[PDB]
């Protein structure tokens, strides 16, 4: 019942390790313990009451790139700890929980001799502590938005950066693990990459995010809905804010929109600014920002 904001850049020119959450009983953020590792564009979700910090950049001058690595904090502890690492490097990627396992979707490989945007999609199992490659997706998609509903798991807009392709996506798709197959389904209305997502009242929201297509909307503050009974896209009450490589997460059955980046006149605005929408009013409001800006962040409630 804490909402946890792990990781991320700060462009105002530095990749976090930091980790701070969110009381909305007293509207207050609080830092935490760090992670062992840098990183930007990182995955999180909570599986057994333990929060993962999957995989991410590190661009600060070192010997790190994107990381397949993977660690695991207790708030009992208070500290994070290695568990191991994905299968692929993996920035931008989309982390969800389904049947007691951790999923990987996505993400890109910017290593030396990676170089490329990914459709594989891998699992983690905490009683066996290893990774395994599962069924790949139609699409590549880094800053791919990723959630869990009705025991399916999405894989929502997104970017193929391959070279030749270079592509912003509203395509979603849609994977089984009782077939191990993923199929694509109702497209959203808005081309997102860098989207949150996240599942409030069965419904799944994808909240801002980019649109990079030639002459598009760059970035975004419009959130759209997907109701799997009707597989189909609504647009709802916009953010306050566009939100780039945005963080989300629902507590309290309020859906937050946490961090971001916006353009600005001299590039990009990196946001500490947080906010929150109620689906019985259709409405977002800002609560207290983070002390810390980060876009890139991974999101998660514990």
């Amino acid at each position: 019942r804490l909402l946890y904001a792990v990781g991320g850049y700060d462009g105002s020119h530095t990749h976090l390790n930091s980790v701070e959450c969110y009381d909305p009983e007293t509207n207050e953020w609080s830092l935490v313990a760090p992670m062992n590792t840098r990183r930007s564009g990182v995955g999180v979700a909570v599986l057994n009451r333990l929060l993962y910090a999957v995989g991410g950049y590190d661009g600060s001058p070192d010997g790190h790139t994107h990381l397949n690595s993977v660690e695991c904090y207790d708030p009992e502890t208070n500290e994070w700890s290695l568990v191991a690492p994905m299968n692929t490097r993996r920035s931008g990627v989309g982390v969800a929980v389904l049947n007691r396992l951790l999923y990987a979707v996505g993400g890109y490989d910017g290593s030396p001799d990676g170089h490329t945007h990914l459709n594989s999609v891998e699992c983690y199992d905490p009683e066996t502590n290893e990774w395994s490659l599962v069924a790949p997706m139609n699409t590549r998609r880094s800053g791919v938005g990723v959630a869990v509903l009705n025991r399916l798991l999405y894989a929502v807009g997104g970017y193929d950066g391959s070279p030749d392709g270079h592509t912003h996506l509203n395509s979603v798709e849609c994977y089984d693990p009782e077939t191990n197959e993923w199929s694509l389904v109702a497209p959203m209305n808005t081309r997102r990459s860098g989207v949150g997502v996240a599942v409030l009242n069965r419904l799944l929201y994808a909240v801002g995010g980019y649109d990079g297509s030639p002459d598009g909307h760059t970035h975004l503050n419009s959130v759209e809905c997907y109701d799997p009974e009707t597989n189909e896209w609504s647009l709802v009450a916009p953010m306050n804010t566009r939100r780039s490589g945005v963080g989300v997460a629902v507590l309290n059955r309020l859906l937050y929109a946490v961090g971001g980046y916006d353009g600005s006149p001299d590039g990009h605005t990196h946001l500490n600014s947080v906010e929150c929408y109620d689906p019985e009013t259709n409405e977002w409001s800002l609560v207290a920002p983070m002390n810390t800006r980060r876009s890139g962040v991974g999101v998660a409630v514990l």
